[PDB]
């Protein structure tokens, strides 16, 4: 399948050059697997969800995301027009007030919660969930992080916006998750993406068009729109039956374009996530 005059992300993660605006990916779009959106929540009547986004859970007075960086990152993995797994089924888990903000009591939660409730849902090619979120070290947060993955998920999280180490941050620090940078569309590494040992992979996560609530559309920045382009890789690679949970971070590093982004600090993995989809 060819979507033309895609966002420069999606272009850029079924192509081995920058500079294209095309995204090819195999029709099955991750037909039957399910991404968890553990943000703000998903304004899951957006047209570009087309029905298979949902609110599955909140902490606060609403699921409702108030926000919009929920919505925006869910749109990357699954919108029509700017998602990377067109077909997967998308589930918000609300653990983050609409200023963006949560407790890590409940963000942990929040893993936990996903961790059983897919026990709960039809997803017969797999789970994965996308964690646009964190903050400073935490053993506990890097534990839950750990169980959910361990429980059969494939979780992706952000490294940070802080042009720091990511060993400082979680779930970030977690070794067993697929810990995601970000690049820009002139294969650089983002300024202000966190770096280090700890990252797996990179993704697009400068000027990232997608969905915004109020049934709107717009570009913004961060390891927070890396984090679901992997998310939705990895729904999209599951569904082929290329890999599993267990794997398919360490599959996406496999099949990554290697040595393609500037300013990658000596150490730090050069690695930006790519689909291999051969038309």
């Amino acid at each position: 399948a060819a979507q033309t005059n895609a966002p420069w992300g999606l272009a850029r993660i079924s192509s081995t050059s920058p500079g294209t605006s095309t995204y090819y990916y195999d029709e099955s779009a991750g037909q039957g697997s399910c991404v968890y959106v553990i943000d703000t929540g998903i304004e899951a009547s957006h047209p570009e969800f087309e029905g298979r986004a949902q609110m599955v859970k909140t902490y606060y007075y609403s699921s409702r995301d108030g926000n919009g960086h929920g919505t925006h990152c869910a749109g990357t993995v699954g919108s029509r027009t700017y998602g990377v797994a067109k077909k997967t089924q998308l589930f918000g888990v609300k653990v983050l007030d609409d200023n963006g903000s949560g407790q890590y009591s409940t963000i942990i939660a929040g893993m936990d919660f996903v961790a059983s409730d897919k026990n709960n849902r039809n997803c017969p090619k797999g789970v994965v969930a996308s964690l646009s979120l964190g903050g400073g070290y935490s053993s506990s947060v890097n534990s839950a992080a750990a169980r959910l993955q361990s429980s059969g998920v494939m979780v992706a999280v952000a490294a940070g916006n802080n042009n720091a180490d990511a060993r400082n941050y979680s779930p970030a620090s977690e070794p067993s998750v697929c810990t995601v940078g970000a690049s820009d569309r002139y294969d650089r590494r983002s300024s202000f993406s966190n770096y280090g040992s700890v990252l797996d992979i990179f993704g697009p996560g400068t000027d990232i068009l997608s969905t915004w609530i109020g049934g709107s559309t717009r570009s913004i920045s961060g390891t927070s729109m890396a984090t679901p382009h992997v998310a939705g890789l990895a729904a999209y690679l599951m569904t082929l039956g290329k890999t599993t949970a267990a794997s398919a971070c360490r599959y996406i590093a496999d099949t990554a374009n290697k040595g393609d982004l500037s300013n990658i600090p000596f150490g730090t993995v050069n690695l930006l996530a790519y689909n291999n989809y051969q038309a």
